[PDB]
């Protein structure tokens, strides 16, 4: 199994599982979504072990196992220096891939925007460099959502009533529709779900659901800055993404030399509705890039 550990990192204990690969080739960071989720709903890469290459999992601040910090420390550059601080507490100066899901991949470029020198490549799978575009872009999903759901999103919406049952069906449609298009969720995901509901950080950073992004990142923007990136980038995103692949196109565009691959069939979590085409494309990235 994997070499898990609760070491002091950056000043908080944080919660990190490295899975060493048999015959290493790579070492590849993962930064979780949310903000608030945790590193359990990305474990589906760990198959890249088997591809000799060796994936670290951790929880970020205040999130699943890991202890959460001031709350004045609840921040996208507050969580690259804890990311730095457990690459090299951990690996030291080995240069490293990064790989950021969702919240994750945006704060995925932050990192890389600063500490680009200390990766060999970086994979962005749905995330975002601007939260107002994803804002922008998801409250166009919710409108071409049939109009059942979507008056119940608007109408709950605007008074806080995001207990109702009614806004709740529309949010759990939204859900298997951008969020992971299968009936059966897998535990992971439902575990990475549970910690963001039970933390604080997803309160205070995101906001109440997935696309109610009211949190203290509602205007991170970093369009005009992740052009700065000029390692191998590998940026993904699903056909039905919540985080649309117009807000990947950004990323993308920027970033000189960067790939943009759309999983067709795919939503936000591609890890696990292409668990095998999604790790193909990552594994592949990766080694021709060592
Ligand atoms: N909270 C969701 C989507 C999201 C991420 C980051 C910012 C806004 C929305 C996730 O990470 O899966």
């Amino acid at each position: 199994e994997c070499i898990e550990n609760y070491a002091k990192v950056n000043g908080i204990y944080i919660y990190y599982k490295l899975c060493k690969a048999p015959e290493e080739k790579a070492k590849l960071m993962t930064m979780h979504g949310g903000p608030g989720m945790s590193h359990d709903y990305l474990l589906s890469l760990r198959d890249m072990t088997k591809e000799g290459i060796t994936v670290l999992f951790y929880d970020q601040f205040g999130c699943g196992r890991s202890e959460e910090p001031d709350q004045s420390k609840f921040t996208i550059d507050y969580g690259v220096e804890e990311a730095e601080a457990l690459r090299s507490k951990l690996f030291g100066n080995e240069k490293v891939f990064l790989m950021g899901s969702s919240y994750g991949g945006a704060l995925a470029l932050a990192y890389a925007v600063k500490y680009q020198d200390h990766l060999k490549g970086l994979i962005v799978s749905g995330g975002l460099s601007s939260v107002p575009l994803t804002v922008k872009e998801m409250n166009r999903l919710i409108d071409e959502l049939p109009a059942k759901y979507r008056d119940a999103i608007k109408k709950y919406g605007s008074s806080g009533s995001y207990e109702n049952p009614e806004y709740q069906e529309a949010v759990n449609y939204f859900y298997h529709q951008h969020l992971l298009r299968s009936e059966d969720w897998p535990p992971e995901v439902l575990k990475s779900l549970e910690y963001a509901e039970r933390r604080n950080v997803y309160r205070i950073m995101n906001g109440p659901n997935q696309f109610t992004i009211t949190g203290t990142i509602k205007d991170w923007d970093i369009t005009d800055k992740i052009s700065a990136i000029k390692i191998p980038t590998l940026i993904t995103v699903g056909e039905y993404d919540e985080v649309t692949p117009n807000v990947a196109r950004v990323i993308h565009e920027k970033i000189a030399g960067s790939e943009l691959h759309v999983f067709r069939d795919c939503s936000h979590l591609t890890m696990w509705e292409d668990r095998e085409g999604y790790n193909k494309l990552l594994s592949d990235f990766i080694l021709k890039h060592l």
